[PDB]
């Protein structure tokens, strides 16, 4: 039975916000890592092996596929998850080490509202900023639909060449799904901030 | 020995319905995740690599396969499992945190039928609604049989083109099996609701 | 040390039959899941990628392979294992919850031969019925040998076409092995039933 | 700390033979499962995909490869390991359940050289019989060398056809290695039997 | 509960530097092993299978790809992680064994600033030296950009041959990312060294 | 808390040699199994699928690749690790069982420098002999460099045939690295032997 020194750590860190701010923030565990690990990875399996362009010329397929996709979507969502997860991790590390230093303190000098809310709201605004920045980068690069026919105009390919993607509809549905989950996570992060700021 | 603080949590949450409502609801653990993970995933392995259409034209295979399958069945059942699992998870989280708050309560202020049934029946009706919605979407999109010959009439393919699927009979049997398991889960969810409503 | 509340559960459930009924029923753990997971799965690896028919016509290979194999053997044995495992699991769940209810009972009202054999023999006869039904379905569908040459007579293939399977001898040996293990499991299940019925 | 109820079980079962009979019988754990799992499995990876015969005729490759290899060596060694491991497992199960019944006994009726050596020598002679039977079957089927050129004379291939195997030298070395390990295990099993029989 | 004999070991080793030197040195766990294991490995999947040069001559592709890539980037970053991780590991091993010897000491002879900072700064300067050496080797070998067209002038290829790489943009982005993480790790390692040297 | 009966076993076995003999012998755990499992395995992935010889004749590629590589390097290093690891394992097993027999002894008969150094130096000299034997076998078979062009003169290939290997430079670097690690392990094993022999 060694689940006590960790039970108090979570009750101290979860005492700030509303309980709805924690019991609705499980979508980072059930809707993000699970969906990226299980289903949507296999849809991007045969990416380059099924891309085909209508040309006799050798080597045009590689440069046209490069111009179509600067960076595939699954690595993009992995970078989004990594760059969003980090402030919560450093916040938990700082809070746990401050708690451990004070737990060492009262047994080393007492044998005879603070900066935590500031760090908390800093982490929340950083999460919001990174989420809206990644959403704007995706809206600028790709849009939220994929056409089955792409027109390629790159060297050393002759004038205009047509290329056909692999499985566009399923990728469209999954792009829309990740967009909806990201927007819901954004609104959920701003709602608890409004709740805490109107509590004080 | 640390299996006591979790033994009471399950006896409190399982005290509402009949024991048959729990000991028959193991099919989410034995018939859904096991069957999707072990057997039926390997049947959808060589999906695009064995699809073939009878045409000399380049790139017609991709668009005809896209028009045949907007979304493959295994990702559809994964989305069904995820969208059905979530209400039970949030119900357990809310009940455990209410129990933890009241366990903190009686040691913080006593040293000197409720909303749970409402949340329970809300979760059960949400499970039923999502199950019948997914079944109706599958009945509208695909039907419950697969033909070996498909007729494709999409650009830029010439007039009419024939395509042959890969392994239709085994996929037909597994579609029928998942349909039967979904219907049995639906009837099982409504039976305990009738039992609880006629208990009170 | 938390292996006491589980040690009594197994001694209560194993008290009914002979000890030989349990120490010989480990073949579901050593001969079924191990053999299907380790060796015989890799033999059915290159199933469709090595099937070949002797025709110039496109798309005849898929329909002839479909007519040869309605459902491959490894998914069939997986369905057999799943449909045989379930009565033991529900029997253990019912017995454990009855034991837990009575363990709660004698501490809630005593502070101041039964239905189990019926459920047991019901589970045993269900196991026997499912085993002999799966064996008869396999004897009706495939037989217990495989020829290297198959004659295919399906549309849109011309008149008669010959196809050659991949690795028939190893699959024949493994089919014979699973048949022998299934028959031994059947006789082993009926022997303990005779022993218990002649005990009483 | 729950490693006491298992420490006595091993001291009781290891009290019969010499300590060298146990500390040298770790080759079933370090030399058999490790070597089959790690190194020698990858050598039989591209078995059928690199087999090639010198003929224009379609479908001759499959039947000539079938006639060359009735059953590949890795599944053969897996069957050898499984059919050798089982007597030790049933011996441990019987000894542990007899020990548990007698541990229940002296607390249920005493509150106010035997059959084990027979079962032990039966298990040892069964291990020896199965080892020498598998070695004789391998000596009858394959021999202990592989030629790079095979002559195939099977229907419907024309008269005589030549086929070339993939990587024969590495497979020869591993066949010789498994033969040496099997012979050493045989001599090691018979030495402890002689030691125990000359002890009594 | 066995997390005490390890809790003191970490408080002794983390007592030297600032807490920011440890809570910011988690990037070896969250940004290095995770990113190399999950995302960037799959980008270097189809390396040789998509490399193509524009020549009729057999075997020119292998030597031109060899001259383009002496060693691929993922094995290079793996060697960097391994050669950077080792001084911290030997430092922890030496400190733990010195602590264990002194813990044995005061119970064996007392029943009736030191070399650690030197070893610490030695490990830190070794980490800095290896990081800047690997960065200079990568700047000398490859540069920090990749062109889609490579000119190959090696035997036995005729005069000048052109080759096209696979997915250059995504690899460029990941090269820039690993460069930024390495520079940040370098500055972070030198900052705590300045902090400790100006503390004393 | 069950890490005491194992803490004394390691302090008894590590009491013989210097602490540097143990804290520097972690390279079997950090530099051998990790490097073989993670990086260098993927370099030998596409071995046979990229080997190509310049001939129109069928089946010459297999015999020329066989004559080039009698046994690939990764299985060779796996055999080296297995044949080096075993003396330490049997030494630990013998020491632990002697310690367990004497721990049973003083509680069974006392209720009212030795052979260990000989076994230790035997294990060390066996490790040295096996290391230098494997290094001499590798120096005799392959040398420590690989040429991109191989000349093959085997039946039934016509007179002289040229073959081109896949990725020779990276394999050269990894061969040199494993050679350096093996030589460092050899010198490290002989240094502690000199230290112990000059201690006594």
């Amino acid at each position: 039975g060694d689940w006590s020194a960790l039970g108090k750590l979570l009750d101290k860190v979860q005492a700030y916000s509303t309980a709805g701010g924690k019991v609705w923030l499980s979508v980072l565990f059930i809707f993000r890592i699970l969906l990226l690990g299980t289903a949507v990875e296999s849809a991007w399996g045969d990416e380059q092996s099924a891309f085909r362009c209508n040309t006799q010329q050798p080597g045009c397929e590689n440069v046209c596929y490069d111009k179509s996709f600067p960076i595939s979507h699954v690595r993009f969502w992995v970078l989004q998850i990594i760059f969003v997860s980090v402030p919560t991790l450093l916040y938990l590390a700082h809070v746990f080490y401050v708690m451990r230093k004070e737990e060492k303190l009262n047994k080393k000098e007492e044998e005879l509202r603070g900066g935590l809310l500031r760090t908390y709201i800093i982490s929340i605004l950083f999460k919001s900023i990174f989420e809206v920045a990644f959403l704007l980068i995706q809206w600028y690069i790709y849009g939220f639909s994929l056409s089955a026919v792409y027109t390629c105009k790159r060297d050393p390919c002759p004038h205009q060449v047509d290329c056909f993607l692999s499985r566009p509809t399923e990728k469209t549905i999954f792009i829309i799904f990740m967009l909806v989950v990201s927007l819901v996570s954004l609104a959920l992060n701003i709602i608890e901030l409004f709740y805490v700021f109107f509590k004080g």
